[PDB]
């Protein structure tokens, strides 16, 4: 934990969203299988709402490029300050954002109704109207008098659980504790690395809990969910970088019951 | 009557040309914005990328006539050509080219384009691939004059005769007149084999349009115009098609009341 209070948020995305790993034009790279298993998801019409959380979102958007055109009422969190202002960096157009024109492109690119990348990170800059601290090791993560409308419709989150989660069991609660945040009924969006016990972020080097595909359905059941969907990617020789010892990412679609 | 005046008020009037003023004027936003499909930007790719899509239109060699400084008019056709020659009138649109292919910086950027086409394409390719296929498809670039009854001259470079031709917004814009557009579409017609096409868009009912200090000429022509100038050059009309220009696309760089776009095929 102690140890994401050296994490640097621009070696985190150059690590992990930046040329090879960020390269989008191979349809085979784990950035276009992302972006593909959230928009066929969304694409399907039935994951709806008003209101949608991103749960420890990091520095990051990519992960609601196909989320923002079902939810106008968008909230964002994460745990460290200096992601929270790397977010706004990108949100308020401000200097130094990260560039995620490429990611925005491909979702259009994806999606496939013709729309101009301008105006999706158009769209997601005007929904998203918060971007809130959080932990999930509390039983409630937001905390007390949180500006989020809770319950919330819908919530993603990526790369956060297994990655503040010394083990399975601690994986198992944080988990818990964000489906409180989940109206019944409610639908969940979660992607993560498979089978990692490290990755770096800078001077940062963050332990992970390894986890399989079978480890996460059965956590996803123990929380309350519906196992719509869970799918795998098996991380190819040349994505595999040094940055980390990731073997894989799961994409599980989970609905509240 | 004498072809030699006209022509060569033309060419005196073209000497004033500037590439960097006719790319901000034209496509630059506001026309050159392609998030609003009711724009002529994506009008004029959506007509190219359709057309494309049938997969009638291929062949080993294609003619892109009075190419200018712009690329967009190929990006779609570059996934069916290998052999592809660019063309213009002026050097100095030449060189702008000669920017874009050994992608340097100064080079006009036509990445919205690039992005714009592979969305309406459909087939998920990134624009960085469609921008590497077209530098790597397009094999010269030739000076032309579509008033020489040989508009490549003669013993030129360019394999022929090309599969398919492209042309936008060049022959009515260095005609005279309808005669004089008449005479240029039979003379880019003797590069295209019989059983070939040619694609054409360019202004409806123009008289003037502005690249900088030159304020040029153009010989205002309307769809049926078009349409009886391909008749008389010895094309079959597949398609012919009008966009209106909206009153907020009518900016003052010229006085086009709409762009056509005709699909036509060279009875052979
Ligand atoms: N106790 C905690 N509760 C919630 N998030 C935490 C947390 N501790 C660390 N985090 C955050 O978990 C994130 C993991 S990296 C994931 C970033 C982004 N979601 C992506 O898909 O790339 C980090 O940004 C980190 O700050
Ligand atoms: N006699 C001639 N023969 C062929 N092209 C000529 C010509 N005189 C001028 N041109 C070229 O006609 C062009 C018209 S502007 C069209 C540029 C490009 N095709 C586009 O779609 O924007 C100029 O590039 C100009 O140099
Ligand atoms: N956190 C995190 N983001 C990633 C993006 C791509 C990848 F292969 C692994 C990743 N781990
Ligand atoms: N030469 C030229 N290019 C154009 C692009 C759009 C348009 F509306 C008019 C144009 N004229």
């Amino acid at each position: 934990a102690s140890a994401y209070q050296r994490f640097e948020p621009r070696a985190y995305l150059r690590n992990n969203y930046a040329p090879p790993r960020g390269d989008l034009c191979n349809p085979n790279g784990v950035g276009p299988w992302k972006l593909r298993c959230l928009a066929q998801t969304f694409a399907t019409g039935e994951v709806s709402g008003r209101t949608l959380i991103d749960i420890g979102s990091g520095p990051t958007v990519y992960q609601l490029l196909s989320a923002c055109s079902h939810f106008e009422d968008i909230t964002m969190t994460d745990f460290l300050e200096v992601n929270r202002q790397e977010l706004g960096r990108w949100l308020q157009e401000e200097p130094g954002a990260f560039n995620w024109s490429m990611y925005s492109q491909h979702a259009c690119l994806i999606e496939g109704k013709g729309e101009c990348w301008q105006d999706k990170e158009r769209q997601l800059r005007a929904r998203v109207k918060r971007v809130l601290p959080i932990d999930v090791h509390q039983p409630q993560p937001l905390g007390a008098g949180s500006p989020a409308p809770l319950p919330a419709d819908a919530l993603v989150s990526a790369f956060c659980l297994e990655a503040v989660s010394p083990d399975l069991a601690s994986f198992q609660r944080a988990l818990d504790h964000i489906t409180t945040l989940l109206r019944p009924g409610g639908h969940l969006l979660l992607i993560g690395a498979l089978e990692e016990s490290w990755y770096l972020a800078g001077e940062a080097r963050l332990t992970v809990v390894p986890v399989s595909e079978e480890e996460v359905r059965e956590a996803l059941v123990r929380s309350g969910y519906k196992v719509r969907d869970l799918r795998t990617y098996i991380m190819p020789a040349h994505l595999q970088t040094g940055v980390d010892d990731v073997k894989g990412v799961f994409f599980a679609w989970a609905q509240k019951v």
